[PDB]
């Protein structure tokens, strides 16, 4: 029931990401003069990089809030490819059914250790 539990999980959970070589496209933020579109397209851009000084920042109040900033990563490259195909685009789909897997557990114990708080 330990509340605060969650953000070590999220460091250690964000070092396996950056061990895993899915993960390259998205450490850092996308780079425009490669795709000159992207911001036409994409509205808010994010990067594994920006959630983790975040998390390190103390600018997540829970892991519900580092897991949509995740997500958004992976929404952002599901809108950005040009096919369902792409090399990019099948990466990020390995590396969100990994994170799903992982994230589960921290957000269950997270959740069960605010229930058991205000018991
Ligand atoms: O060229 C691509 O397939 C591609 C390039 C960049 C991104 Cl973010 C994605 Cl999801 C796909």
């Amino acid at each position: 029931y330990d509340i605060q539990a969650w953000k070590k999980q999220c460091e250690e959970l964000l070092n396996l990401i950056f061990q895993c070589e899915d993960s390259e496209p998205f450490r850092q933020p996308v780079d425009l003069l490669e795709y000159p579109d992207y911001r036409d397209i994409i509205d808010t851009p994010m990067d594994f990089a920006t959630v983790r000084e975040t998390l390190e920042a103390g600018n997540y109040e829970s892991p519900m809030e580092l897991c949509k900033d995740v997500r958004l990563i992976f929404s952002n490259s599901k809108a950005y490819t040009p096919s369902k195909r792409s090399r990019i685009y099948s990466m990020s789909l390995r590396l969100s059914a990994f994170f799903e897997e992982h994230i589960s557990s921290v957000l269950s114990d997270y959740k069960s250790a605010l229930r058991f708080h205000k018991r």
